């Protein structure tokens, strides 16, 4: 008690949503999940407090390694002691270790001091100067991001020697404070005893559709009520009864309701799972709150909707099929049925039949039937085809299901892109999810960081509270403090949304209970954005009655408070628990002139130096969630790529909703939109005598004498790189204030509110001002231009063959409820994009009609 109720009231304010709220809804399975998680996180922290200190470090400052390191030359290096103005600056290799580089300083330390020192290189490790990362572990100097980052870039790696009694008094500071159904052979049937609080047209009937179904697959025919005149407490009490058995139902069977108008008028929908999470068959009078139509929806939640008040209500009865409680039959029972079967002994020429179906993905009755028959063959020598065989499993037969579970009780253990499939709706099995979370458990923090907006996508087709992948997301979350940071958020900005709400509050409230110390560091966030909201409200205000240098002096003058110098300082990004944030620099803090008038943060850190020099975006009122995956997939076809060792100098900077219409997007420093530089403003050093030369100029300004060839360079890898994203993703509304150019070169794209062509399908784009840069400003430059298209080929072949992988990603996230990616249609695109249904050669000669079919497009400007 006292420091109990402290970090309850901490949660609460923390997840936006009293913990008495929880204790209210006096729900039995919403209990057993905050006891039996709490359990688990708690021993989770306990784990950690005891870590060793390198282990610790593991923990909080995972590695940020280049991606061709995962699984020469001369380097400068700057290397302070801990609370030491003193540093010495000293040339390594970019293939020396950490341990040679702290070695050294140790060596110039003991003769700085005088002393042969007590302390070897083995008990420190390297922080980089003003922020949350380091550099540790036997991996040379050049494999690690910031130190890569440092040697594009030209400047000088700063690092501070920190010893292991510092990491511990950190470990030890941030702990925690001290302590039968398958004899049922009757049809399924329900009672559709009557609606409430029920708005529609008097001039209309009402009709309930009811359908069975295990994910997205009907378990039979769709039943109907009589229609009855529409009123506020329409009455059926009525029998529906469906063609499937009792004993038949599977596990993750639920039932589906849709409550419309007839003269087709949606009204609402409501599903609810036939067994509890206890495994027990449901009986007795169910009322179930409506959701508001936008005709059947089973990828639906199983919960009701929590405005009760406004609420559609439908009141059904579940019939007792039975004088005592019915379970489902425990996997013992299970496997015994399914133990019993025929193996598929058939000839030589069907076995051809299979494998190329295997290898093939919708198939005919008759290739069903042959899947089906050969699953013990299936299981043996093609394990990777289990996804088509769970396809072909009737569902609605019990037997079926019991033989289905046999087999896959001793399947062996997938890829992690298999078990990526089998997330899918289309798999609703708990064993299956159980199996893919199974095969998922080999993820490494950095392929599950990369994977991690899509799992907690997932969390919204889970059936129960308790399950596999809620335990898997806390484990991974409560084991590294980055995966933990990004759970929080993605979980975070969605307790907004009613049908979710419950489910990520509780996580949420689980992960606290594991790290007390994290969620007073979330807490510090969630304080800034706090201030962040009531900031942009008073610009949008003050902006509609005032001049912008007005209404950014009183910005300023907002800023300079107590409070708000305060919360806005002194705090781990939420776009990156890296980078600190520490003095806000109000003089360079601004907001945009667009409709929601998003504000430019600027902050500095004495410690970091120039890498201090960080800004944020915070955005109110715009939807950031297509922005994030859009970026997400930018940042993922950059690690594919520089796998294969081509490296397309991609900016795929930090995007994250934190709350409704709330976000923030990382500030990319150095850098200008296309139509700011090609405004060709007169006495700037990049005026152009022809607008077309304008980019160039801007370049040639930034970059003096030989540094221009590597400006023209960089712009070259990363127009090849963002043609083919865009390309690959369908980017379109591409114009010169949504392509940006960093003084390095680099180009880059923002804005990504529409993609996947939005319905058209996006052309392969070309533009002229892009060609006459990697031209070097040259009419006639074919070297340098099929060069760049080399680099498009390239970086296109490399995405086509980790195709199934953004097909997987993308499948998963339909779940996201994201206005451009609702059907298979919008997935369709993909599947066109990266012309999956072909062989290299007829999709590399599809794309270079593409490219120049994008050539001749461009033509029409440069023949004027
Ligand atoms: C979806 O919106 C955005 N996406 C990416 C960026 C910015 C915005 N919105 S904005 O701040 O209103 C437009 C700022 N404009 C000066 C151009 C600019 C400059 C630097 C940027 C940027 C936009 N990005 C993120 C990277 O850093």
């Amino acid at each position: 008690d006292r420091v109990k109720k402290l970090i309850n009231s901490q949660i609460s304010l923390l997840i936006g949503k009293g913990l008495h709220e929880f204790d209210s809804l006096r729900d039995p399975e919403v209990n057993d999940f905050r006891t039996k998680m709490r359990q688990f996180c708690e021993e989770a922290a306990a784990h950690r407090q005891q870590l060793g200190w390198v282990e610790w470090l593991q923990y909080s400052f995972p590695l940020q390694l280049e991606p061709s390191a995962r699984g020469n030359r001369a380097l400068l290096v700057n290397v302070k002691f801990e609370g030491s103005e003193e540093s010495f600056t000293f040339q390594v290799s970019t293939k020396d270790m950490p341990l040679a580089l702290m070695a050294c300083a140790l060596r110039k330390k003991a003769t700085v001091f005088r002393q042969p020192l007590v302390e070897q290189p083995e008990e420190y490790a390297l922080q980089v100067n003003g922020r949350h990362e380091y550099l540790y572990g036997n991996y040379p100097l050049c494999h690690f991001q910031y130190i890569c980052s440092c040697l594009h870039s030209g400047l000088t790696p700063h690092l501070t020697m920190v010893h292991s009694s510092s990491i511990l008094a950190m470990r030890d500071e941030q702990s925690n404070p001290a302590p039968s159904l398958w004899s049922l052979e009757q049809p399924f049937s329900i009672e559709l005893i009557e609606g409430r609080k029920v708005n529609a047209d008097e001039r209309m009937k009402l009709v309930v559709q009811a359908g069975l179904f295990h994910g997205n697959e009907m378990l039979c025919k769709t039943v109907s009520s009589s229609e009855v005149n529409v009123c506020s407490e329409p009455v059926w009490k009525q029998r529906l009864e469906f063609d499937i058995s009792v004993c038949d139902l599977p596990r993750m069977a639920r039932l589906c309701f849709a409550l419309y108008a007839v003269v087709d008028c949606p009204i609402a929908w409501a599903n609810l799972m036939l067994f509890d999470y206890k495994d027990q068959l449901k009986t007795g009078e169910r009322c179930l709150y409506m959701w508001p139509s936008v005709l059947l929806n089973p990828a639906g939640t199983v919960r009701g909707n929590p405005n009760t008040e406004s609420a559609a209500a439908l009141v059904i009865y579940l019939p007792e099929v039975a004088p005592h409680p019915v379970y489902f039959p425990a996997l013992e029972k299970i496997l015994e049925l399914g133990r019993h079967g025929e193996r598929g002994r058939i000839t030589e020429e069907e076995q051809l039949q299979l494998r190329e179906i295997l290898e093939r993905g919708e198939l005919y009755e008759h290739e069903k039937d042959l899947v089906w028959k050969m699953r013990h063959e299936v299981q043996e020598h093609f394990p990777e085809a289990l996804a088509r065989l769970l396809l072909v499993t009737k569902w609605n037969k019990h037997e079926d299901v019991a033989q289905m579970l046999y087999l896959l009780c001793s399947w062996p253990e997938l890829p992690v892109l298999s078990a990526l499939e089998l997330l899918d709706f289309s798999f609703p099995d708990c064993y299956v999810g159980s199996f893919a979370i199974k095969s998922l458990r080999k993820l490494t923090d950095d392929e599950l960081f990369q994977y991690l907006l899509q799992l907690v996508q997932v969390l919204k087709y889970e059936s129960y509270l308790d399950c596999e992948l809620t335990k898997f997301l806390l484990g991974r979350a409560l084991a590294n403090r980055k995966i933990g940071h990004f759970l929080f958020w993605h979980l975070r900005s969605e307790m907004h949304v009613p049908s979710v709400a419950l489910r990520f509050g509780l996580i949420m409230e689980a992960y606290c209970r594991g790290s007390t110390h994290h969620m007073k560091v979330l807490m510090k966030q969630g304080e800034a954005l706090s201030k962040l909201k009531a900031l942009n409200d008073f610009v949008k205000v003050s902006s509609q009655k005032t001049t912008k240098p007005q209404t950014k002096e009183m910005m300023h003058m907002c800023m300079r408070q107590e409070t708000y110098m305060e919360a806005l300082s002194h705090l781990q990004s939420p776009l990156d628990p890296s980078t600190l944030l520490e003095e806000v620099c109000v003089e360079q803090c601004t907001f945009m002139d667009s409709k929601m008038k998003p504000l430019w943060i600027m902050y500095s850190s004495e410690e970091a130096g120039s890498a201090g020099n960080v800004g944020i975006i915070f955005k109110n009122g715009d939807d950031l969630r297509q922005d994030m995956l859009t970026l997400q997939m930018i940042q993922l076809m950059d690690v594919l790529w520089k796998q294969e060792g081509l490296d397309l100098r991609m900016t795929p900077y930090g995007c994250l909703p934190t709350g409704d219409r709330t976000g923030l997007i990382e500030v990319v420093l150095h850098s200008d939109t296309i139509a700011n530089i090609q405004l060709n403003k007169s006495n700037m050093a990049a005026t152009a005598a022809f607008n077309k030369d304008a980019l160039l100029n801007w370049l040639k300004s930034k970059n003096p004498g030989e540094a221009l060839d590597r400006a023209i360079e960089e712009f070259t890898l990363s127009c090849a790189g963002y043609c083919v994203a865009t390309y690959v993703l369908g980017i379109g509304d591409r114009h010169s204030d949504n392509i940006m150019i960093r003084e390095s070169g680099q180009l880059f794209h923002i804005d990504f509110g529409h993609f996947l062509g939005n319905r058209e399908r996006v052309p392969f784009i070309l533009t002229y001002d892009f060609v006459h840069v990697i031209q070097q400003g040259k009419t006639n430059n074919s070297e340098k231009f099929e060069r760049f298209r080399g680099y498009c080929e390239r970086a296109y072949t490399i995405l086509r063959r980790h195709g199934l992988l953004f097909l997987h990603l993308f499948a998963l996230m339909r779940a996201a409820g994201l206005p451009e990616l609702s059907c298979s249609k919008d997935i369709q695109y993909l599947k066109d994009s990266l012309a999956l249904g072909k062989t290299e050669e007829e999709a590399l000669k599809h794309f270079r009609v593409k490219f120049n079919e994008a050539l001749r497009e461009s033509w029409k400007t440069k023949v004027n």
